[PDB]
């Protein structure tokens, strides 16, 4: 089947020269519409929500966890660290370093993040517990955005992405005080205003976690709340074929505003 809506999402991606991937859950009727939807795209800083969501798994056993502070050392800092570079020789709490890494795209607090779970396999782990087989995390920051062209590495599809953002924001994954605070931390994004949000009527709330990487890829995942009716889920990623591509954060708010003119 071919639906009018992937018509145009075929058009935008044919005028964009890039690789266009979309997965929207309307939690309304649980309908689902996608766009390249099981291709794999490099994921980037979405990533980062896996990993603050795994640490937020363990603090529903370990109470006190997100207020443990954790060391910033120099050896810490990678390739862009706008919070973490602040408090090096000090500290910062795992509350701290997920608001960090899921409002600033920090990657010094995403490497903190990985270390917590104990690796990237500790992310990929939590991927699988709550029922997301294709999600993979095999490298750290900053190598795991390097989004080379069928590289399977540090990959999901659009499907299974937006699939886990519905079950973590608002399914029961996660306990509901760690939702709300996933919650909390995903509408406070600083980092989303001209991708999904960008397509989308004003009045709908929104909670969003980027990603960009080499090859242009350019990502966005998001919780919208659209005022009146049910929540929806909405995956855009996008990656293009030089190595040096300019982000495209345009693709992402013109794919956003077409789903929603298609809903
Ligand atoms: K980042």
């Amino acid at each position: 089947q071919t639906s009018a809506v992937q018509q145009k999402l075929a058009a935008l991606e044919k005028s964009s020269g890039g690789r266009l991937g979309v997965a929207l859950i309307d939690t309304a009727d649980n309908t689902q519409v996608l766009y390249r939807g099981d291709e794999r795209f490099p994921m980037c800083s979405t990533s980062k929500v896996m990993a603050a969501a795994a640490v937020l798994k363990q603090s529903e056993t370990q109470k006190q966890l997100l207020n443990q502070p954790v060391e910033i050392k120099p050896a810490d800092l990678v390739n862009y660290n706008p919070i973490a570079e602040k408090h090096v020789n000090g500290t910062m709490t795992l509350a701290e370093l997920s608001a960090a890494a899921l409002q600033y795209a920090d990657n010094t607090a995403m490497n903190k993040l990985i270390a917590q779970l104990g690796g990237p396999g500790g992310v990929t782990a939590f991927a699988r517990a709550i029922g997301d087989e294709t999600f993979r995390l095999d490298r750290t920051e900053p190598t795991l955005n390097t989004a080379i062209p069928g590289d399977p590495r540090d990959t999901t599809t659009p499907r299974a992405m937006a699939q886990t953002l519905r079950q973590l924001t608002l399914g029961h994954a996660l306990g509901e005080t760690q939702r709300a605070q996933l919650v909390t931390w995903l509408k406070g994004n600083t980092t989303g205003a001209a991708s999904i949000r960008a397509g989308l009527p004003t009045s709908w709330t929104v909670g969003d976690k980027t990603g960009s990487g080499d090859y242009g890829t350019t990502n966005d995942i998001a919780v919208i709340w659209p005022q009146g009716r049910a929540p929806l889920v909405l995956v855009t990623y996008f990656t293009q074929p030089q190595q040096n591509a300019e982000s495209r954060r345009d693709v992402l708010a013109s794919a956003a505003r077409i789903i929603a003119e298609g809903l």
